[PDB]
DNA sequence: AATAAGGAGAAGTAGG
DNA sequence: TCCTACTTCTCCTTA
């Protein structure tokens, strides 16, 4: 089953939800969620996973923060902005 | 107040 | 047994 960071990277590569998520600096692997349209993307994650409850941006962000230590995704000090590791991108 | 992003400890679920 | 990789719930902080 797909991991959250890979779901996000795949969306960014396919362009299927361009109004919910986008690259900020492609070279650096930084990306940003839409304030008004991120919930539709969260919903899609939960459905893809088959989770019992409806997924929310808050629960998705709780999972994203757990990558901070291992480094796949790190929060950037800009609104709604995160960064993939070079390993994840490579 | 209302809204929103950011945060995390604790406990539950999935699939090894 | 006991960890993975989240999910869900609840409450706190800052803007
Ligand atoms: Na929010």
């Amino acid at each position: 089953k797909i991991r959250l960071y890979q779901f996000l990277l795949d969306l960014l590569r396919s362009g299927d939800m361009k109004d919910s998520i986008w690259w900020v600096d492609k070279d650096k692997g930084t990306f940003q969620f839409s304030s008004k349209h991120k919930e539709a993307l969260a919903h899609r994650w939960g459905i893809q996973k088959g989770n019992r409850k409806k997924m929310t941006y808050q629960k998705m962000a709780r999972a994203l923060r757990n990558y901070g230590k291992t480094g796949e995704v790190k929060k950037v000090k800009k609104k709604l902005t995160y960064q993939f590791s070079g390993e994840v991108l490579g």
